[PDB]
């Protein structure tokens, strides 16, 4: 039928025809995200796909959706915080989401950042920018199969990181609160401290909770090997940025790959002026042994494709009164 | 026994003591390369270990080796272009080398640079510098298991690139003029032209011969995919640098990672002033979709140790009358 | 505390001390499974672990459990059919289970059987038993990386089979009703018929439903490649045994590995006399190109360990009024 | 051109036509091995392709080759023990061979037999025959990623066994007298004795020399784990068959898979009567924890094709004056 798609990305636009054909449906793209202003635009539609910028706070929207026969909120993301479930239940609109879009995409960004820093390519470049094309011992590297990898958390994504590294021959240790037999071939569970002590490469794969805010701080960097490489492609708030920067400057660790940062929402996904970018980012950005990507581990064709198709699939099912995989409503 | 060592790296120095214990021999360390000037320091030595800066022109050195009972010359490296094998023969100096110190060192540089450029991490950084923290579609990436790898030449190193990439799920194609059943679990043989046409990532592993100089030029960039990544951790002269720069500038290929570059001799392995760095490097280094490392793919602990411990071991054998594994002709 | 363990296996007995220590609890093993007769034995216990032979039909058991403070039925299996949930809810006894004990154990049995039949070791043995130590062409094999694998269903177990085979270099196709991004690196989804047509090795990984009873029958064997190898380490009822036997005898397929068979419960896990074993089994047993194991893909140390520990873990939690992973009760 | 072929296998016959087209040459097929009796059939031939049953004793054959312009002798196999290299030299017959036709053929036999015996599939069958369909603890297995593999010798084949096993998650240890950096991602080097002590699965990949005959005897079985699996797809004479049988009978090791056996010449590759089969084979074949295959680890399509297409290719080159890759000394 006709499904409204709000807040389409440049990348989602490229998929529309394929998607229309595959699902035998029409997509109606609207350039802003859904809000009391432009809800009058789903009148001609049977369902709705959202990428909310900011909260759906008012109920004039939640009502007018019900009026037009819409029975679902189809989210093209994992995050649900913009969705007032108070109102959702009230108007009988269920909510679907997209939790798993591509674990390998994030995983591969993690491994990639780790590789580059291990090989010290940025430091070399910094050396070269100043005229130094030597091979000093300080920039000596090592084969990845001589490395121990430490995962904090596993999940779909950590599971994938281990698969990859273990496939290159590295030894992989993980701390976790749940035991999962699936990953045993690829890693060995150990506890938190042995993992911080013995890892050459550490990568974060922990959900953000009040209990894990700042779980990597000054104490942990000191416990880490001085030539270790931290990677955080999980949640910025897991790491104490200042403790990081300091650990970096005092050489208590060797490098870092960050696809997330605390207080990122202020500048990530945005165009901005110098005066708008925070100073901690600028510090990390100026370091040849640091990578920062703007939270784009996810950003592959498959992630983008799946974000559309999984959300559409569920949303159509609930337009037919059929059953949808990824509810979050009862 | 005592084996002399010429012109070690500062990281070669770091292993010395460990090597002495592990072999149970002494290592008379001389900073500068062997010459008529320092040849007499070998008097009290059994065998010799060589890293020649330059051609070994003088003959009075080859005589004096054989007058000191030196029965072989142990290249720590793979090159031979300074050994006058004619003089070696008269003085009955058998000549060993190290051809295989760490294929995976180099394979991993090549993989590492491919993944970084695939994830377009430097293009993201180039944006972030100008205030842009978005995810435009021009920087969308892909999972490695959706890419095709094309190898020109295989060899020890290429074989290793194929193992790793195919272990991450990629299709690996390879062109070679010699068949090796060993590598078929990891790749599929194809014609040169089909490799260029079909490969998303192309990595060169072809020796520099007279018939392979500028093997990749204008014609061949023309034949590649326009989102292709070209990796050269082999020999700079395999690639026509102007053809490459033009191809990059015109977006006829997507990225390149080069550990080696035509005309590098003049500045690789040196400290130099802006004026001494060529203009073709300055262009490449300015491109956020390019990586240049200073021929450091080899540079791991493992390599540095093997450069020493493999030469030593054939040098001690030949001194004891035994078999060396890496004797060399012409 | 003290947890009763009913119907302990010989293998579970070997784990008890380790388990007691790890969980800081006492295990009380009872040789029969739980029944109205011996329920008076959990009086001294705080929870209960079951391996039911046959249905828990009567409620004298379900009551007397409640009387003694027991708040859970802790199953050391996946199957719940013996559990009268009518009565469970009635006595406020929740039910836990063990769905995932070791996917790799089943997966590895599958791969193993497949390998052996591909290499034709049994046919060779049959040849040898008669005095033939030749290498006839009919018993020529091939490298596994020249093979295409077909999975019907994926799941945890199929996912694992693909990982392994793909790691050996084989091409892996799967049909499935759900899309799972996790397995894309290891297989390629295709539809049912292409998979039956193009696979050299096919393995079943489909749950038993009325819709999948006999889904492999005469029609399918005919569609399969004549030199293909079917493996069923899923559910016996998925395959039409007579259609199988016939396909085997007419050489419409080449071999089969079966850890399950229709009407197995009559003899599996049992000691029996010749007159007690069915004729279809005896036929398949007499074929050198057939393996039948008595439903023991699961049977490793890890499966057995996990079956105990996962069921104990949950069961203790519910003894404390804490939360248990694997409920099946509401 | 025309190349004669002597004593092809019936599976060698099957490839002939395909080979002719792929090379664009003829293949004059002669059933029996080259002799003074059939040497004259080569008159109209360019080069020759050899599978000698026996010693090439006569000299008048070597003369007549060189009178027919035959410049080389192309062994399709790896053996040389029937080539009188002395006579080859006078007649200027350069002598090629095939040492590397398919390392993975054999590696995969070795892996296949290890997994079958680890899963104890034959011990289960031995039980099922006697009416027992249970899962006693004496037949419990384990996941491959919990086992340690020990390789005595590496080589092309051993290297392949290490790749596969380490790709399934196992720890691989190897003893060798030569260092190869290439294999370090897949295994870790150790002493001979620590390999025997620590390995759950042991696979031999050591050439039969005078110094390796009965390399595995009573002493060494004594040193192995008592649930160890010994795999010999190398050369029978590496193992003391009586020591092995005694070790099995006494349960000093857990299983063995042998593709090769001391004194096999007398019955491997033949059809024979009970009376002609030795008693040490009869014992082994009776053990459900043993596998004997008739030296067929090599036997894949790929091998058979390479035995022909690698010899052909060096034989055509040498006939055209070009370089052969597998010329042989002594
Ligand atoms: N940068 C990105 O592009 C991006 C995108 C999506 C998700 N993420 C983040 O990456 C993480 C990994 O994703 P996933 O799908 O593999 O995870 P998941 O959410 O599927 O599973 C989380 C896992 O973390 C572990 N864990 C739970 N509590 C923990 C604790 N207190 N301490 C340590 N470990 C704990 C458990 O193993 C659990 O299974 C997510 O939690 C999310 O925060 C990042
Ligand atoms: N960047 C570094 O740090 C570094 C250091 C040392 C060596 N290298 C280079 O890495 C490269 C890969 O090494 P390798 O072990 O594969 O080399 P190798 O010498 O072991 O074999 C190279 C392969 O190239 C193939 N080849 C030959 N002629 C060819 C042609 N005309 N076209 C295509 N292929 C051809 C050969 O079959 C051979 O198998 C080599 O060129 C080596 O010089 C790089
Ligand atoms: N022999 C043994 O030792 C043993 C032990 C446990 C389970 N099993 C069997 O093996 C199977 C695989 O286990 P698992 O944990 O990987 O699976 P699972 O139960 O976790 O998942 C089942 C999967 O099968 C697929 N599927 C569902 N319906 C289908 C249909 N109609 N046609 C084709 N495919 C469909 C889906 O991908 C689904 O995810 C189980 O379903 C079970 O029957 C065997
Ligand atoms: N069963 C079959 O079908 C079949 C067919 C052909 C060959 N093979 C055999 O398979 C075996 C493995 O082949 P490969 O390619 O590894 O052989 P290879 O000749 O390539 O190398 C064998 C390795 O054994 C090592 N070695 C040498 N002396 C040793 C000693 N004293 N102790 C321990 N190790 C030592 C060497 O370092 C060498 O690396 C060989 O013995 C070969 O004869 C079997």
């Amino acid at each position: 039928m006709k499904i409204a798609v709000f807040s389409p990305s440049e990348s989602e636009r490229k998929l529309v025809a394929a998607t229309e054909k595959k699902f035998g449906c029409e997509l109606k793209l609207i350039d802003e995200s859904l809000s009391a202003e432009n809800v009058d635009q789903v009148a001609d539609c049977d369902g709705v796909l959202l990428k909310p910028l900011g909260n759906l706070d008012d109920e004039i929207v939640y009502k007018k959706l019900a009026d037009y026969g819409i029975k679902s909120i189809g989210l093209r993301i994992v995050g649900t915080n913009t969705i007032d479930f108070d109102l959702a239940k009230k108007y009988h609109l269920t909510v679907t989401n997209v939790p798993v879009y591509s674990p390998r995409a994030i995983a591969e960004m993690a491994v990639t950042q780790a590789m580059y820093l291990n090989r010290k390519i940025g430091e070399f470049k910094a050396n070269m920018d100043k005229g130094d094309f030597t091979n000093p011992d300080s920039l000596i590297s090592n084969e990845i199969y001589n490395k121990t990898i430490g995962l904090i958390g596993v999940g779909h994504i950590g599971s994938a990181v281990a698969q990859i590294f273990s496939a290159m021959g590295a030894k992989v240790l993980a701390y976790d609160v749940i035991y999962n037999p699936e990953v045993e071939p690829y890693l060995t569970y150990a506890d938190f401290d042995t993992v911080l002590k013995e890892a050459d490469i550490i990568s974060l794969h922990t959900p953000l909770l009040k209990s894990t805010e700042n779980m990597i701080g000054k104490k942990q960097f000191a416990e880490m090997k001085n030539d270790a490489i931290l990677i955080n492609a999980a949640r910025g708030e897991l790491v104490d940025t200042a403790a990081l920067i300091e650990a970096l400057e005092k050489h208590e660790i060797a490098a870092a790959g960050l696809d997330t940062l605390a207080h990122e929402s202020s500048y990530f996904f945005k165009k901005v002026d110098d005066a708008q970018i925070p100073a901690d980012y600028k510090k990390l950005a100026a370091m040849p042994n640091v990578i920062v990507t703007p939270h784009s581990a996810y950003f592959t064709k498959t992630s983008v494709r799946n974000m559309i198709e999984i959300s559409l699939r569920d949303t159509i099912a609930l337009a037919n009164g059929e059953r949808a995989h990824f509810v979050v409503s009862r």
